[PDB]
C-alpha cells in the first residue's frame, strides 16, 4: 500500500482561474486536503486525484519564507 508515488518534479501549465479559484477555497480553509476534500476538488476541477493534490503543492513553494512587512506572529 504505497501512496507516494515516486518522481516528485515540479511542473508548469497552462490552467483556467476557474478552476484555480475552487482548489484555493480549500487551501484558505484547510491548509493541507486529507480525503473528502480531495474527492472533490477532483470533480470540481476534474483534473487526476495526483494533480489535485500536485497544485497544493505549488501555491505552498511558491510562498516560502515570505516574511517582512510583518513583526512575526509566533505560535504561542
Amino acid at each position: 500500500g504505497s501512496s507516494g508515488s515516486s518522481g516528485a518534479s515540479i511542473y508548469k501549465n497552462k490552467k483556467s482561474h476557474e478552476q484555480l479559484s475552487a482548489l484555493k477555497g480549500s487551501f484558505c480553509r484547510n491548509q493541507f486536503p486529507g480525503q473528502s476534500e480531495v474527492e472533490h476538488l477532483t470533480k470540481v476541477t476534474g483534473l487526476s486525484t495526483r494533480e489535485v493534490r500536485k497544485w497544493f503543492s505549488d501555491r505552498r513553494y511558491h510562498c516560502r519564507n515570505l516574511k517582512g512587512s510583518r513583526s512575526g506572529p509566533s505560535s504561542g
